[PDB]
């Protein structure tokens, strides 16, 4: 709803992070290691402080309780395109909030950074998300190959995409 | 009314700064991202603290309630020209202050820093603006097109600008 | 099963590790000198924070208190083969926590991070352990002769391992 | 014909390599802005000297010319991939030789490296190379649409792979 | 002609870089004070080596003499803005190569780097550049008065501008 | 015997090193990815400078012409033991050095180094080098089950090793 | 005489130092631009912790209230002259303290530091102050003409000066 | 006029300028304490590439011969002002030089860096020099009383100026 | 009696060592000066963290009360040597305590870290120190003479030693 | 009396250090400057903490009193000399500790440094000072003309030494 | 002879050092493993530079011939004691040198850094050298039980010493 | 005679200095220990280029050959005096220019850096160059007793020194 926002992550919030990456269940969506030491986490934290590729974000209500996480990666200013990827702490999942943290990304992207594209992976075993993302916008460009090993398999993703000129004349 | 004091920004106002770095409405009119963490401001802030080509003052009251910022980049040592832009907290606007703060830059600009010239850049979309610059003396020198992308798409901007000597001298 | 979970060591978790380390029993297990100075400890915990060749890990029970350590070291990413290590705290040993704490260890070998090979050493005065290891499927590839100093005499350690393609299947 | 060697690229190879990161026509097939001085190729060397996530390798003649290269990059130590990508210098193309370096890079990359899976990205509008490629056991799994912005405009790029199983096991 | 073409700037071409610096006549284009030092000049280069934010070109012929050079400076990768500078030596003052060195920085702006927007600053007290820079497309967005002291006064500059949509579509 | 020399290992000995290091039937009796660059061998030569864990040696003949090389490593020393590794090169291999290198790797060992145990590692699949070093005095304490990926598989390789108080006496 | 002394600048000082430096009218008298950053300040002010070319003194009462500062500055160890600078806040001027502070640097600058020449410049505009310099001894040798920028113009200022042979005898 | 050019200073210029600083005539001109070390004259010239407050220029003849010394120090770019120094090589002196020279640093000052004021200092003892100063458009604002310490006393110098606005009309 | 306890020294044992690292008395034993602000210790210690030639331990009793030290120094990886050093703060001497840490040492040195030989220097002037060692089996191989300059002459002091084959069998 | 000892100088007692730094009363005793920075005595303090060739002590009672300052610089250990320098703080002038120190300083030199020589400088306008360490054993070596500069004037100074032979045996 | 000097020693001496420092039957004379790469050898010179502990020196002869190595190493200064090492090229062995060499580190040790002591060490199984000594001046002062670690087996090292009284007096 | 020239010292003069301060009779005049590694004279020199509190000087003849060294050290900013030290390689030794350069020293000391006070030390046992100073205007202010320890045994040394005032203003 209305009262959804995203801001810049701060070191503040680095315990949420840490919280969420050393939880499996939540890093296999990112195809990422559940494993990280919070100076691992604060560290790479450091070193990215003025990486212009790069967009790292929380979520909040209006209480300031942080929902999940939105992450804009791989921009690149040439091809004017980037990786999205979100999660949802698991209190918060399933309330409806997915569909408009996509929204205020692509927004982000879209209205703010000029962007020309956004791309995004996801399971091929979850065809929930799959339809999800279709109904905000993005379509199928790959279904890529035993991609990820990912509890104990190697597993195909869907790479999904949307171009600005469809977000904006909406 | 005439109870506001300058003086230059330091760490300790900090918070503040990132508060409106990271306000989306009070950033598109200096047309810059609205995203920063307090540490990439905190960084930037510390290695430009002994940088001549810029000047960053804070506004307070006299209860020293921080009302706003005024700053002046891109000083040029040759030239003796400068870019002024400045920002009033949302919840100090619309309260007649732009008037007089932009009058304590003129006035710093050219009878301390020795500039001989003063320009800004104002979105076309932003005639409320233009006006309130018009009358404090600065004239439209430019009219950029499509220089800056904001809220989706490419806009116009005017760049004005105001001469020392005219301000010094206008009244004689 | 549930209760006994696993983390990345941290920070905070040093004196529970430097505790342990003091134990010259504890560090037999580990052929790993006792009695090491704290600030050498986190010296060391400091310069490894990025090594991608080691995980190090902390097992926590229900109410947050510290069980032991599990570790995977020497990991190599063209053979895919690490080895494992584990320290049950020992007001916490003879609680049957031994046999979780190998599965784990296993899991995260097998299922996250996508090893082929685990193994370990012990010492073949201590047919306890290696009988337990017997028990989680590792298998003796090696009785390596007079490997360790120990207790003021050189031992002989069994290596032991076990395959992904066994644990997977 | 078989003559061929691979050996990993080192300093003294930098001047070929700066000569074809130049190159607009060679640098395309790369997807990859064709500037760079030789400070920047040699200071990003130097940086990755020690790097894991990649391997880049020269290929020489049996009289020492530098015929192409070879690289793998973004390499996974969990997922066990890598990106793949190749040039053969313009003197030397059209000279059958592709073939027998895209096979000495899936030689290395599934019986040494031990990689599960190496995949590339070739223009659409390349399509003689899709077809060499597929050829040598290659599969489109993605049509990326607008992917690159490459000669003034966006073009699509199929993404193509091989599995390790797949390659090592074919004539069993 | 067909003979001209930019690479990227190189440590070895720093000598006649410095020539053209220490020269007033042809840093007064820039609106730059004629006097670097060579191990300013070369410290400086050494210095923005990574720096996404500029392109620097020398320009030659075929038996590889150095014509000139070309520069997009203050690239802005939201806006995808740059400013165009350009400089002939005087030896080849004259001779036609202007149009083609335009042309060939615009092809970079915008057949490569993606860009919307190319400005660039001219004296209006040389009104020839103002022209021939009319014909290539460029169209005047300002007149910035006293903008630069050159030659012990105050000169006006016009600020001119193209787009990348006018220059693919000719 | 006396002809073949052992010498520390120099900075101008790299450019013999690294030709060895492409050759990949070479390197696969290292188990060592060939193909590394030479300034990675060289930046990680500059590295191990005053490392005390290992000792890399060069092979020279009486007209110092290069022969091979050496290597102990993780050298422990509290454990006393450490890992011996040779190459001899192709050109020079047939001429029976290898029995000459490896009695000079184990008197450096044993009579200078004062190590205890002296190991190695031997692929299965090379049952010549196997027998070479029994010949040597080297015992089998471990049959390692496919530690290493060769060629394009999983192979199996054998542990040997030596202790001072059999060589010396 | 006897209550006000003169010591060392020191970092606790560093904000009574600040808020002088935000009064411009205070700062026109160092012909300074005001409104300098406290971080500015404070960096510099440890950059020169130790250049010898430099002294900054603060000035304090009986009651340890700082009552304004002293420097001399481009100390020249050959020429043995130096620059005299001195700003006493608003709330404690017009007690007759200049006379004082005035007094005591060239004290210092003549019987510790061993100077031989000591000068300051002077607003023109400041006729009492050119005064008061006047009745300390110090005596015109320059009228620098528009020197400084000062309040939107060119200003001319006085540069004064006294020798050790005059402040000794 | 043409044929003397006037460029930046360079470290290959920087024998020329070592050789002058040796001779102590020379070095009385700019009251520079004479003989300093060659690796100190390049030392400081490295620490000053960047700084924007001097500009050091050399002055060389049709034949690229140096013939003497330009700089501009102390340049403040708020009061627009800066000191100005010239030297001429011995063997080029007599040959009427100096004019073109204080003109061409003149007009750098003034039209090309936009200053406001140009000073500079002169013994008093050497009133050729006043005088061409004074031909030169430049005033007496100062008559400094034992500044500096020459050859073996106190020396007073004249201190003198032009404004930007006298040299351009 | 048997209730002491080994462990390394830590940053904050410091503050009990620059205490007996000032103290004349305890340090003559040392044969060292007894001058040692508390940042050349910190700084020194600091530097040595992960130094192998050396093991620093501290002696603490039941409810944590700091003893002694005992310490090797010198310790050479080839000749398997070390030099033996211990002190017992002076409140806590005379209590019998010297044999049981003595002991600790050496079965430390010579059942973990596998040394071939331990040996000290006593002052000859210290005979019941001498007497002590060599109940607990150290035996003298030296008499150094004018080794040490100490409270203002020059000192002999016995070098004694002991092998680990004699300690580890002595009861075999 | 016996109350007094000699301990190393800390970092917790540059505040009494640099108390008697900035009085010029004490400091024209060591023909020292009385101005210093607390960070210029703390950074030199920082600087020195491994310097062989100084020892520098404070003094105190049995309560801990700061009573006053003892130096031994310039250490040389080919020639086996030292200089020298002590002060009192003002309100322990006058009791009887200045020959307690001295001996304390000579012991520490003679007993522990195994110097050969021990020298030290006094005003020879403070002549009773100049008794005091002939009495203490120390002998004129050189009567130095205007050595320093203090209190406007250059001022004469005497040269004292004394020997660890005379010093041990007494 | 007349003809041996000791000078310090100098970086283009090390390739004389490092040929030495890898040959076995000359470094068991120092306890010391003859394994040191020349970039070992080349970066321990290096550090210890300023090194006020150690004293090394190369012995030559009038044609400037490189005969051997003297050293002077845990110089202590309070204790003014220090260890003399001596090495002797295989070539110029058994032909008297030995003797002058070692008075001339007596020398420089007695008449020049002003130490008080001088010890060595010297294997028990070499009593020929022992003798020697013993001629030289030095005295037997420790007999080391299976000290080294030399050739496969534990030796005893006498420990030797000389005073410097006793080499002055002479 | 008078074709002696003064310039600073410079890093290529390095050789020259290090042959001298590796010779014993040499260096034993200026009481330093003859032994220096070229590497430590040039790390020191290195380290000091900027350090004022001393001057060093190399006398070269007409054809550049180079005679002798002349320094001044601990100059001091405040008393502003300063010691002085000179040596003349052995070759040119017992030819005259003693003189000359101590008075050439004294000139520069006096007449270009203004000091005041200008002292040297002598040994005792060499009673002509005592002789040749005060001949040059030093007078004894000291006779300092078993101050260094040369060739065996601790030397006297006279300090001597030379006023400003009396040097420059002898023949008024």
């Amino acid at each position: 709803n209305s009262q959804l926002t995203l801001r810049a992550l701060e070191r503040g919030d680095l315990r949420f992070i840490h919280n969420l990456n050393n939880n499996r269940n939540i890093m296999s969506y990112w195809f990422e290691e559940p494993y990280e030491s919070f100076d691992e986490l604060e560290e790479l934290y450091n070193k990215h402080i003025h990486d212009n590729a790069e967009r790292r974000f929380v979520v909040e209500d209006a209480q300031k309780n942080l929902i999940g996480l939105v992450e804009l990666i791989e921009i690149n200013y040439i091809h004017r395109s980037a990786e999205f990827q979100i999660i949802i702490a698991p209190e918060h999942q399933g309330k409806g909030f997915a569909r408009t943290l996509i929204n205020r990304a692509l927004d982000y992207s879209f209205t703010i950074l000029n962007l020309h594209k956004i791309y995004l992976h996801v399971a091929v075993e979850n065809p929930k998300a799959v339809h999800l993302y279709e109904e905000c916008g993005f379509v199928e460009e790959g279904h890529l190959v035993e991609e990820f090993f990912i509890n104990g398999r190697y597993q195909d993703v869907k790479r999904m995409y949307i171009l600005q000129s469809k977000y904006l004349n909406r």
